[PDB]
């Protein structure tokens, strides 16, 4: 399996976030 | 299997998010 | 498995974030 | 598994962040 | 597992950050 993405764009304006993980942008491994 | 995506665009304005993971944009591996 | 991303762009303006991990941009390993 | 990223760009303007870890940009290992 | 990143760029302007760890840019190991 492979996941190929090119030239992504992102804008983030999160408000009032609690108990979150990687809130915003995530591109790496995250384990709960 | 393969997943090919080109020139994605995203805007995020999440509010009042609790106990979330990778809230916003996610492109990497996440394991629960 | 592989995850290939090229020339990503990101802008972050999070406000009022509590108890978060890697709030903003994340590209490395995070373990809960 | 592998995670390959090239020429990333990031701008961070977080405000009012409490009890956060690696707030901003993260690319290394973080353990809770 | 491996995490390969090349020629990253980052600009940080965090304001009003409390009880944070590695606020700004992080690329090393952090343990809670």
């Amino acid at each position: 399996a492979e996941f190929r993405h090119d030239s992504g764009y992102e804008v983030h304006h999160q408000k009032l976030v609690f108990f979150a993980q990687n809130v915003g942008s995530n591109k790496g491994a995250i384990i709960g």
